[PDB]
């Protein structure tokens, strides 16, 4: 009398404040009531990692690496106001930087589109998976700046002009990629195509910079050709290079639903736009298995100090959400598990469906009127409207 | 009696919007506004004929008489080669003006009320200008990648480290920025400023290139506060320093109306959302007399193949006409014609007021309600906005 699904290896990363009180909700209400896990859970909450040390981030990460799915809440990154607050013993590095830098791999954006919810393009009505991949110095006055690479096997030293300051000085600059990062970008962007069963396209500017953007058009080709090409074509999938210039045009054209690998901010456009509670941010490594899934946002401290004064908040819980649907997807894929494939598509349907019908949180409901027209019948406090995920849920999964 | 332009350059182009060119001249300008025109052919039979003379002197004209006017010019490629049997693939038309006048590219939206914008929090244009190359190779393997300035008065050599390859090859480039090149973006960007009484920003990444994009902010705030600050007090304005992540944000959450100078494509998502007909693009020289006004769209080739055809087009005329009224606009400034001011201003005015009216070609139809929707009664074809354009002028300047 279970009724339960099998999950399976899932790591999942407690975090601070106000995404804590909602990461909680999501399990309690959402997630546990309706499957089973082998679950790897661990505190990345600041009080935690201060005691630990950070080593609960390190475990963590091993743990990803190991059972191959991770979910992340929302954690403090330290500065010198939150030291003082928590009289930390140092200022911990960010526990994504500590993750990513375990893990490697490349960062996919992917915002949430409802019917009722306006978008900057309003012909894109299904989402766009964003991928994004230096040495300057003052010249004081005339004289000849170049660019020279000794080989580390000894032959001769090879030397290039940038420019000869003739009269006056300026700035001047060299940047630098290695193949290995380039092959990992391509290999991520090829398996997250593969993944989604959406087609795939990289960007660069390689009509001016024919060699240094020529390189990233050259290898993404190569490895295509040679290891995915097959396996695209038999998703009715391809993927194709653009130039920067010609990819936005076709883009603002196109109606979304396509990868897009950026040789080059997405989160500086949401955060204009008030859209950062319907941005999800997965870490996808190049292996094809290994996956980190979280929301785009932070902790949402300003909410989360309201909360404390024991006042009413309406904080967006759906980029939280989709962080375990996308993990749990990814799960159901490695294991051939249908069952939880279903459901992690279920919750995301729901999850839309909820706010085409007119329930929805204050951001939301500003999002589509403007903040200064917004009522308290407009939208739903942050206990309401999971309470509604909750039910709708409880009734999609019953039908 | 018609109004005294003064001296005006003109160049004539290629395709769809030599057609539209003819028309804005006949029936907009012509009628109402005699001038001491300056008529240069870069239209590519012409050129080809003149081995590209044409386009030099056009350039030559622009720096002795400090107004320019240009229609939309066709960029040899090896299909254009072919398809007019050209002597050489001639150089961008507009590369070799640009060469040889200087200054930074201004583009320009035209908003009207009843039009659709990217962000509806915009009612007023933004105006966007970009810097204007770099040395890029191969790193076959391992090894060290270094870039070093030598001292052209002998002085001890510096050297950087870029980066050193242990593990395989890559990619590496130098990039580099004069001083006077830095000066000429700042000046242009504050006679912007003041032209349009709008205020300024400068937008950088000198968190990450301290030092680069640094000299960027220092030349701009050393200018401003040295020539420019006490003018822009007296039209109360301002310029400030951004950096391009709290700029993107501050520019969505506000109204537009102001100069947004751009240091890392307009065309790219203007093409995008399907309103290249609605954006402007001006070359304002830093000498603050100088200035090169053309639309920031092409020829049009696609709508010129239906032309040829006999078919129905619907090309939409402002970005050309806006062309005309700034570079008059600053003839008026320059020669303190106030009657040619009001004309320029007028001519603008009716325009915006006749899409706003309903009046429009099928690009703006299909920018209200969508490409499938539109039916043939929502727009206008190229010749009847035109004619509806040229009746709503006469009743304006009537008026007045
Ligand atoms: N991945 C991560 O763990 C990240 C870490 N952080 C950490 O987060 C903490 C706070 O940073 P802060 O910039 O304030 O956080 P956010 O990135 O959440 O931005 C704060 C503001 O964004 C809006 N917002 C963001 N998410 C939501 C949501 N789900 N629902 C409604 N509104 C939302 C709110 O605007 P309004 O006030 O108008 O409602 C809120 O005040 C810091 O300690 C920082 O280090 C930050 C970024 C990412
Ligand atoms: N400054 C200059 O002289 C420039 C020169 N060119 C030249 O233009 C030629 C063609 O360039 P192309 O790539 O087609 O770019 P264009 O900008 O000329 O046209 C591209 C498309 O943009 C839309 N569009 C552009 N202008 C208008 C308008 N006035 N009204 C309505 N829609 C418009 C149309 O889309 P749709 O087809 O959907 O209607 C059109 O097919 C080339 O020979 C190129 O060298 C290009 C750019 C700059
Ligand atoms: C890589 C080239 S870049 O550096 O210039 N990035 C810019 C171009 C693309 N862009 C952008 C596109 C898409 C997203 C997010 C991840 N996906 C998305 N899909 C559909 C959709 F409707 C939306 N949004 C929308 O329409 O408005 C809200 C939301 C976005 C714009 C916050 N997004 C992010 C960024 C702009 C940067
Ligand atoms: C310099 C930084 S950049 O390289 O990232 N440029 C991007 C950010 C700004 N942007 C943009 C803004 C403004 C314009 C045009 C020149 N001006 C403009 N003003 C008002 C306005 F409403 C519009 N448009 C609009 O809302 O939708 C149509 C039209 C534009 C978007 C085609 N434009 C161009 C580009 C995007 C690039």
């Amino acid at each position: 009398m279970s009724k339960k699904i099998s999950g399976g290896s899932v790591v999942e990363m407690q975090g601070d404040e106000m995404t804590r009180i909602i990461w909680e909700l999501i399990k309690e209400k959402l997630i546990f009531p309706y499957v089973e896990l082998d679950l790897h859970s661990y505190d990345l909450g600041i009080e935690n990692r201060d005691a630990t040390n950070d080593q609960v981030t390190k475990d963590a990460a091993e743990a990803i690496k190991k059972h191959n799915v991770g979910v992340k809440c929302a954690t403090i990154t330290p500065d010198e106001k939150r030291v003082e607050e928590f009289k930390l013993k140092q200022m911990w590095k960010s526990p994504n930087g500590t993750i990513r830098n375990i893990l490697g791999g490349t960062v996919f954006r992917e915002a949430i589109i409802c019917k009722n919810i306006p978008r900057l393009v309003s012909g894109w009505v299904k989402p766009i998976i964003i991928g994004h991949h230096a040495t300057d110095f003052v010249v004081p006055g005339p004289g000849k700046v170049e660019i020279t690479y000794t080989p580390s096997d000894g032959t001769q030293k090879v030397t290039y002009l940038v420019h000869n300051f003739e009269e006056g000085g300026g700035v001047a600059m060299g940047m630098y990629n290695q193949d290995k990062s380039i092959e990992d970008f391509a290999h991520s962007s090829f398996q997250m195509a593969l993944s989604k069963g959406w087609p795939l396209y990289l960007s660069t500017k390689n009509t001016i910079l024919k060699k240094y953007d020529g390189r990233f058009k050259d290898i993404f080709q190569e490895i295509y050709d040679k290891q995915y090409k097959s396996q695209f074509e038999a998703q009715k999938i391809w993927y194709e290079h653009r130039l920067i210039d010609d990819m936005v045009a076709q883009a603002m054209k196109s109606e979304g639903g396509f990868i897009w690998a950026c040789k080059n901010q997405s989160d500086s456009v949401a955060q204009g736009y008030g859209s950062l509670g319907m941005m999800t941010s997965v870490l996808v490594c190049p292996d094809g298995k290994t996956v980190e899934a979280e929301a785009a946002h932070g902790t949402v401290t300003r909410h989360y100090r309201m909360y404390q004064k024991g006042q009413e908040t309406s904080t967006n819980p759906i980029a939280s959400i989709f962080a375990w649907t996308r993990g749990l997807a990814h799960r159901a894929k490695l294991d051939n598990n249908k069952e939880l494939a279903f459901f992690a598509n279920a919750l995301e349907e729901v999850s839309i469906e909820t706010i085409e019908a007119g329930f929805m949180t204050k951001d939301l409901a500003a999002c589509i009127k403007g903040l200064p027209n917004v009522q308290r019948s407009d939208y739903l406090n942050t206990f309401e409207f999971m309470d509604k995920l909750g039910e709708n849920l409880k009734i999609k999964l019953a039908q």
